[PDB]
């Protein structure tokens, strides 16, 4: 049915910074509403969100982070182009809006203005057809509940501990249903908190609702994590029942100087810290041998493609190698990562590319080529749960959407529970654990 | 129109523990859906949520915290009783479900099963009437956007720091609109986070999205707060433009031992383990604690103090309200637990001039509205409050506007479990701006204060 | 839904004088109709109704009391401003209409033109939503049936008896339901009439359907009233079951010469009559000691604020002190009465302020400050029963709407019976008698 | 469309006594609601309302006047019989309810229960057809706005004055429109009230909103009336512009003793208690009373006299109609009590040329329409009448227009129980002005008068 009304407003995201919400109405009574997550404002590689810097709105909010200009672009520019088009024509609307902005990185109107409309339009159509969004996006056959990557331990520049790696995650593999996998994650998370309190660590949380306790090294954190998995009644590893694996996001661009990798906080604490690409690759195989790490993200720097290609060739048959800063959901960079065998997996961030149709094009390219497409959250989030319906719609098999606290993450797990409930009555719900890694030629026993 | 379907499910709250969501459908096409916040499981005074302890469900989630029994109670017991009733009859529905449970503290079916149905019914009726929830709850005339009590600094039992008081809050008073007041709180919050980092304090957050840095005393925390307000461009105080006040939740039941109040984290930091407090430096009887509050009130722009004395120390409250109740808000939380009979006692004894309102502590929407109305009729403010375990549900935003509470307490400025409520207030403000008027009146919401003074004035 | 039609006509009120009726229709089929009661045509303090004086309509009706000009203002000026607005936006419509008139006392278009539209709009919205008006006005929670103040005995300038006080009322307190309270009032009223006939007094009625028999003094009237309450089977007093209290409207502005109060008819009959403020205050305490008078209205003159303040301070803890001529439902005067502790209660007359939203603002201000808001009728009335729904919507706890004869009063009691019936099935109906006086610090036993 | 719900309740009438209101709903969304006026409880001739005497309800209201039994009879007996019938079948419904009661005077269920349903059914059918009630009752052609008989001066049993006749009325004849005639009555009424005050008379009102001042005789009252008409700017008379006539309800059954008519209030004012009326100064046989009427008719512009003779004095009526029936209206009220069989007798004996019509004296709408039609076919006028106990119900306004009665009797110009009917006539006049034509024909409504004369003419 025809779109009758498009309206945007400025609200706050989960970090206390402005973001944009878009409502869409249709003649037949459909209503769709979406909230854009936080993204990049500068960069030459990703779609660019538009903030209120150097406008009459700049002083509204701290750091000039308002998005009223994007709101004005939706309400004044995008809306009259879109009103009167059939809402079920997602690809036409997305293409309409891309051309209206006319720049490749969506810098003129704002990636946040464009994505907000793109997603609200799709939700309005799904609402009108009285279909869950994952059915509208995916057709009749989606059944695959994704394995979650749950943040638990955090490092990097902004964390006061001595972990130079960015984040550590658990992945609940050996379970028959999504509900049981989430229950296991709930047990590991709360037992993890209990152990951290028992050893005198802090249990406050960061932007993803995980912990950043004062660990002295990667090895200590990995040791602590293995123990918490065992305390909860599960088995650290890949195969078998109750298996729970670990995944790491190294964010290696952050500790690369163009020639060497430096564990800067570890080095400062001691007052091996330096690695060339081959030595860093060696450290990983040490960790991969000792601990049950199924997946490493941004193991090397965005400018160290040779490190990536050698990483993928040495461990990519048996471990997931994820690009994030390497690829920024850029289809052209993805084609090069495919052609050069640099990774076997990619993070998908809707607001890094700017529309739903482009995101689906990028997901399909990654999967056609034998990689997994891990649907990812952002730092600044909301109760919008699009990415839960997206992960089921495209059979991603994997989602990355935070630890087990804060509604900005929890809502996505709740949405997966509601989707699982819907598939249990009116279809079939599938949770296949370790089998989601179709990109790994062989998956071996960790022991 | 008639209720056709009531369905409940188990989901997770913002602390990662199970809670309950209820959906209600009406024959006219209305849909309403509510998520119950975390509450008390034991206690002799408030409505009791039901967890899965000693059931076939106990092993589902950590700590035996599932709520499948309450889900079954909605789906198997409450729903057949409620289907077929007109959804607009809120008081009838709530009365029927209260009688169906039959216990005064809602223990049999669970206060969480009962509140979930109570709220989803109301939202479905509003949805079918194409009215915002606050217009359904409140009639034609509500226009009052509430002043937020924004958590920023946390202390008390579980914080590693040396603050014995449980939380410190800012209240943006001297602003023309709710949007501008929220912009001011945004500026104080991020400037506070920058100042904290600048001094080497931690900037992770707790349950309500505020900070628990390693402060050494109440005074150190309060000094830091005052400077953050100034650094943001505002004036710490009560009256005038750009005024930003402070509120405190002492939660004094937690450091009362039966006879004296003991600043036990502060004392464990000075005294070694073999030492007694021979000088009574960290101990206070009621009057001595009242003297300490008076000192803080004179030096710092503290407009409101919650649970200044213990739940069993009614005398301490009565003396507190006697000495500073004309010029300062005195809130009962643990003292009153949203209990109508205890509020009548507090009104009769003149113990407080304000009360926190927690939907799930009383257990239905109609009883909550009875309790709010009794508080306001008696000249008290009713502060609509969040819980520690929360969701994207924003009922309390609409409730605060519907009853013209004038004040809401729903957390710091991070985490969607708090942010969604401020966002709902922004949407309500936008609705009132085009179809009515939105009023933000700042310090004028303290109608319970006989004489609000200038803070900078020498008292 | 959108207002499609607004139409006004001139009809007659209950005194045989013109008044205005307004109909409102909406696109969805809602219909609302309201009749304005009679109000002031001159005065510098209240909203001013517009009569046909010095127009081509002046000779239509006796005393030039037509309201065709107001009817023309609704049909020609107000209606085209309002048509096409959503009827559920009461505050917007009221604010629209205030600005359209543009004068503070609504003198240009007429308070009667403005109130007629304001009320008909609200009834149309309530009708459209298939909600009783008190639910539309008040939300989900209203349950409080008000205690009625029933006129029974009348004095003042226009009454040929020797009562200088304006009116005497009964208030049925000690009863469990509104129905029973009204039944008690019906018994006192008819027994009162029987006793008056037995003693040779006249039983014809005035504008409020009460009596004005040839009593010689206030004391004789109060004696007669106490006896009738006893004859009917009830107890004169405040507390206990079957308690029925008395309330007085002195209308003291009428017998004040700027320096003294003169009981003029009592003085003329004798051919104590003169009182300064302190002596008048003394007379009241005499009556308050002898008879069960719970409430005195306009005990002192509108220009004698010092008399009011001393009245409230000497008996206001235990008796209701009502302003009427003192405050004329004027929010700014009300603020001064609150600030100066002159009264603990105020009459609310919708057509003295001019719109429903302003009336609700005034009610809310009075209640927030610890006063009771007594919803009042006017002398010239109709079968419109708005004030019954208003008293329940705002939990006034008290209504003042006439004696127990004439449909211009009876309709309001019937509407309370229909509201009580609605609350009995679909909610709860509450009648709390003596507890409505939350403004009285202590309520003592009259004996 | 089909009736889906019939519900009755007890409310109060304009004298503060219980009466009954009935609501009727139809499947198509029609709603109709009627309020029954006060009637007779005992009597051998008219339909009988049922009060709560000797029931569990007797103590509810003063005088045992409740009507809950009739309410129960609607809700428990009549409603199940009527639900499912098409609402447009007025005659069917009325026939079914008459048979359901089974007694000729409607004593078993109550004439008030029966009439309430009868009228609410008709109003619901009109409401569902989006027709004003008078178009539903009357067809396409009604246009005749009735001349009002406006009570102004009251006497008889309960008035303290010395008038033995029960009421005096004005009728505004010489005017072009109903609005103008009502404006004239408004002017006479308020000028009459001013003149009364000017002479020290009382100005409170009785049941019908007219005056009962302390007049000494019929002549004094009639003189006052004539001067008020002149003071208002009109001409007391029958013909020509601005004519205002007078009508009288003698209610002569009240001062007939069986043999003679006795002006008993007039006599109690002249004669002391020990005195007989040796001269027969205040007594009248039939012929002597007819001579007295003739005297008043010659001096005063009296166009109509109601109940000039007693209910049992059929001969007095027959002689009255013989002597002055060509030139004056002769109304039966107590004589006929809206009884079809008694009207046939009055027609056959030529006792009257006009009859009052009281819905609740016969008990259904179809029987009322039968009675009106029989009266008009026989050359009589049918004057649609109010009762002493009334409400804002305005059925009789629509009824008077629907049947082209030409005359209505519904009280003075104060009290909503009377004013609402004039207001309904103003709304009907407005409807006819835009969608048809409104006719006010003044003196021409007396089609029952063989020769209406000029009053000022010497007869």
């Amino acid at each position: 049915s025809k779109i009758t009304k498009v309206f945007a407003r400025e609200i706050l995201d989960s970090r206390g910074n402005p973001t944009i919400q878009v409502d869409v109405y249709t003649l037949a009574g459909g209503f769709g509403s979406a909230i854009v997550p936080s993204g990049a404002s500068t960069g030459s590689r990703e779609a660019l969100e538009l903030r209120d810097t150097n406008t009459k709105y700049a002083d509204n909010w701290y750091g000039q982070k308002g998005v009223m200009t994007a709101v004005d672009n939706v309400n004044n520019i995008i809306a009259p182009e879109i009103i009167g088009l059939c809402c079920k024509n997602q690809r036409l609307i997305d293409q309409k809006i891309i051309e209206l902005d006319g720049t490749p990185n969506k810098e003129k109107l704002g990636a946040n203005a464009i994505l907000g409309v793109s997603l609200a339009v799709a939700k309005a159509a799904a609402n009108e057809l009285r279909m869950p969004l994952f059915r509208y996006l995916g057709g009749t056959n989606p059944t695959l509940m994704p394995v979650p990557m749950l943040n638990v331990i955090n490092g990097g520049e902004h964390a006061s501990n001595t972990l130079d790696f960015q984040e550590f995650m658990i992945m609940p593999l050996g379970f028959r249903t999504f509900k049981e996998a989430l229950q296991a994650a709930n047990k590991v998370f709360h037992n993890l908190a209990k152990l951290l309190k028992k050893s005198g660590f802090e249990t406050q949380v960061g932007d993803e609702g995980g912990f950043a306790p004062n660990f002295n090294s990667h090895e200590q954190a990995l040791d602590f994590l293995v123990d918490a998995i065992k305390e909860s009644g599960f088995n650290p590893g890949f195969k078998g029942e109750n298996a729970v694996a670990i995944a790491i996001d190294a964010a290696a661009s952050e500790f690369y100087n163009g020639q060497k990798y430096v564990f800067k906080k570890l080095k400062a604490a001691s007052l091996k810290f330096e690695f060339n690409s081959e030595e860093l690759l060696n450290y990983y195989g040490q960790l991969l041998a000792k601990y049950p790490i199924i997946s490493i993200e941004d193991g090397f720097a965005e400018s160290d493609w040779q490190g990536f290609i050698a990483f993928n060739q040495k461990y990519g048959n048996n471990h997931q190698i994820v690009g994030d800063d390497l690829t920024v959901t850029n289809v052209e960079i993805l084609k090069k990562a495919i052609n050069l065998k640099a990774i076997n997996s990619i993070l998908i961030k809707l607001n890094q590319i700017g529309t739903l149709s482009e995101t689906l094009d990028a997901i399909h390219l990654a999967q056609k080529s034998g990689m997994t497409a891990v649907i990812s959250h952002r730092s600044g989030e909301s109760e919008d749960t699009t990415i839960a319906d997206l992960a089921v719609a495209v059979s991603s098999g994997q989602i990355k959407t935070g630890s087990l606290s804060r509604t900005d993450r929890i809502a996505k797990y709740n949405r997966l529970l509601v989707i699982e409930e819907y598939l249990n009555s009116y279809a079939k719900a599938d949770y296949i654990g370790r089998e989601v890694f179709y990109n790994l030629k062989k998956l071996e026993h960790h022991h």
